[PDB]
């Protein structure tokens, strides 16, 4: 059923809240047990918002391999992506050794470091060129290169270096700085400008490792940034693009992490955003 039509059916009835359930119902549930240990209780931001066992990120190292981050793998889409938490204050050295360790282009943050007066993640980059970050915990060095600040949304160049190798990586950090503190943005045309510039620097591009995307738990605006995008490459592979059920991508991807889109305003938002990007290249 053309996504368009069930829209404006839904809108009409104003059932949002029982679509929204429905998908909670049918939801996978598989073990979190690695992120319920006690030595990794100060390694997670939220109780409730675990990484799957058969999903995880593993750290390369023999000590603790734990972090609160999910490899998500489209296999028609032929896209994968990481989705993590904001770092934390003791987790900002294990992010960047993830970073490294899988190969990434690019950073997504979907959040500022403070909302309604509380901070939702860490400083974790370098503010001003000649101030680096050294994270010993890890053996790292992050410099700032070069910051593009746009409306609704900044593009920086960082460089990340192994101090272990002395090897040197160019990653490219989006930050989306416009969503609202409460509720969804009302048109979804700057969040799509936004998912394109991200395209356009080959950071989803198979040749990199999977982009590393994240917001404060890393499943409510994340979890509509990579549900868009895999909906818009299908519509683009598929002989008919209506056959393309936005539910059915978000079950199979909440197969590989828990709470993907967390209300049913982030459902409904995830839709408009598909129905005009798919216009934006619909012989447009
Ligand atoms: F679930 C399906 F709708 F069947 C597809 C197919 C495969 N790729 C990821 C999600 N979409």
């Amino acid at each position: 059923m053309e996504m368009e039509k069930e829209f404006e059916q839904i809108d009409k009835s104003g059932s949002w809240a029982a679509i929204y359930q429905d998908i909670r119902h049918e939801a996978s549930d598989f073990p979190s047990r690695v992120a319920k240990l006690p030595k990794n209780k100060n390694r997670n931001r939220y109780r409730d918002v675990s990484p799957f066992d058969h999903s995880r990120i593993k750290l390369h190292q023999e000590d603790n391999d734990y972090i609160n981050a999910s490899l998500i793998k489209m296999e028609e889409a032929q896209r994968s992506y990481i989705l993590t938490q904001g770092p934390l204050p003791n987790t900002v050295g294990h992010f960047w050794e993830m970073v490294w360790e899988q190969k990434s282009r690019g950073v997504v943050m979907l959040n500022r470091v403070m909302e309604k007066g509380s901070l939702k993640c860490a400083q974790y980059w370098p503010q001003k060129e000649e101030k680096e970050m050294i994270f010993e915990d890890t053996n790292l060095k992050l410099t700032l290169i070069s910051e593009d600040i746009k409306s609704y949304y900044t593009v920086r160049q960082l460089e990340l270096e192994n101090l272990t190798t002395q090897e040197t990586r160019e990653i490219l950090h989006f930050h989306y700085t416009t969503w609202p503190d409460f509720g969804v943005p009302e048109s979804p045309a700057s969040f799509l400008n936004f998912l394109f510039k991200v395209r356009e620097s080959g950071s989803l591009s198979p040749e990199h490792g999977p982009v590393v995307v994240h917001c404060s738990a890393g499943i409510g605006r994340s979890g509509t940034f990579c549900l868009a995008d895999t909906c818009l490459l299908l519509m683009d592979k598929r002989k008919d693009p209506s056959s393309v059920d936005i539910k059915k991508v978000l079950l199979e991807m909440r197969k590989f992490r828990m709470g993907l889109i967390q209300t049913a305003d982030q459902l409904r938002f995830s839709y408009l955003a598909v129905i005009e990007g798919a216009k934006f290249i619909m012989g447009d």
